[PDB]
């Protein structure tokens, strides 16, 4: 027995694929004739998650069990980062993309939820830079969740950490030449990954405080948010442009 999220499939006319996918395809397609959505193809949680800096449930289906969304015109932002579009980003708009992520997740804290993936593969870019939080291997997850299965919102800061070294390499892949064994001994002997190239200092330390070995020292999310909004005023205001940070 179904609740108000639901609709007929008939209402979903699907497009596009964008797509496939593990557990399932997403693709772009029109709702109830008018509106532009993403369909999920093969949600509980999305149902009583609303937040601005996350993905917008619309709608459900059930056999073959569809999620539908609000679309999000720019794509994933592992792959807005790869392509065209930065190879002219710069440090503010990837701190202001930190931010948002950093919102989205203080709301997610607040809500005492935890994400589990989060991941530059698992945010979604829209219209004017904006990101959003969606998608509810072991280079992102902290050690006491790789290893116990320990996931709470202090697993999600340490993956936030790593995030922030895509967001400034322009979405490199972690640890670069180490595979997730050698990731994972090196981590629980204390290795963290260096300063990237032309990131300042005060950011790198700010990674370094997100994979804190002990879950309780990492910062909050509520505390990144605001450290990420402020960035260019309180942190670094003397900052200047470089070849590409
Ligand atoms: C980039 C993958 C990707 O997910 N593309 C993509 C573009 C636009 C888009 N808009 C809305 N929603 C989704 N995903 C979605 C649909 C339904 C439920 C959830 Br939860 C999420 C969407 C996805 C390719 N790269 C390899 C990651």
């Amino acid at each position: 027995a179904k609740d108000a999220w639901e609709i007929p499939r008939e209402s979903l006319r699907l497009e596009v694929k964008l797509g496939q996918g593990c557990f399932g395809e997403v693709w772009m397609g029109t709702w109830n004739g008018t509106t532009r959505v993403a369909i999920k193809t093969l949600a509980q949680v999305m149902k009583k998650l609303r937040h601005e800096k996350l993905v917008q449930l619309y709608a459900v289906v059930s056999e073959p069990i569809y999620i539908v969304t609000e679309y999000m015109s720019k794509g994933c932002l592992l792959d807005f980062l790869k392509g065209e579009m930065g190879k002219y980003l710069r440090l503010p708009q990837l701190v202001d993309m930190a931010a948002q992520i950093a919102s989205g997740m203080a709301y997610v804290e607040r809500m005492n939820y935890v994400h589990r993936d989060l991941r530059a593969a698992n945010i979604l870019v829209g219209e004017n830079l904006v990101c959003k939080v969606a998608d509810f291997p072991i280079k992102w997850t902290a050690p006491e969740a790789a290893l116990y299965g320990r996931f709470t919102i202090k697993s999600d800061v340490w993956s936030f950490g790593i995030l922030l070294t895509e967001l400034t390499t322009k979405g490199r892949v972690p640890y670069p030449g180490m595979v997730n064994r050698e990731v994972l001994d090196q981590v629980e002997r204390g290795y963290r990954m260096p300063c990237p190239p032309e990131c300042p200092e005060s950011l790198h330390d700010l990674m370094c405080q997100c994979w804190r070995k002990d879950p309780e020292e990492r910062p909050t999310f509520e505390y990144l948010q605001a450290f990420l909004e402020d960035y260019f005023t309180s942190t670094e205001p003397q900052y200047q442009p470089g070849e590409n940070l």
